[PDB]
């Protein structure tokens, strides 16, 4: 876990408009995630891991332990039962709602967060650089 405890801002984002649009979003939330650079602050906070996601439009938190299973009111606009755990040196956040499920896969390459977000075959790779 000690690699990804930083401030991570995305650098590069391979397909950023029609994962917006396969996920089912509101048309404001895909007009703010073209234009908008977001800051994920990953921070172990006293005990437990809280990831906090910032941009200058959507602001939003997660609080968890490697496991929890957490109702997640999303940028989107969905509640998800989200489950957090590294599988072997990455970190992947499964979210779950109406029989639907995306991942975020978190692999740390040489200082650098690659974050691929899978709708099944819609997958979006977006390069995280610390700061």
């Amino acid at each position: 876990v000690e690699a990804f405890c930083a401030t991570w801002k995305l650098t590069n984002s391979q397909n950023f408009d029609e994962y917006m649009k396969a996920l089912g979003v509101g048309f404001a939330t895909r007009q703010v995630g073209n234009v908008t650079k977001p800051t994920v602050i990953i921070s172990q906070e006293g005990d437990k891991v809280v990831i906090r996601t910032l941009s200058t439009f959507k602001n939003t938190e997660i609080s968890f332990q490697l496991g929890e299973e957490f109702d997640e009111t999303t940028a989107d606009d969905r509640n998800c039962k989200s489950v957090v755990s590294l599988d072997g040196d990455k970190l992947v956040h499964i979210q779950k709602w109406d029989g639907k499920e995306t991942n975020f896969v978190r692999e740390i390459k040489d200082g650098k967060m690659v974050m691929t977000l899978t709708f099944g075959d819609v997958v979006a790779v977006r390069h995280y650089e610390k700061a």
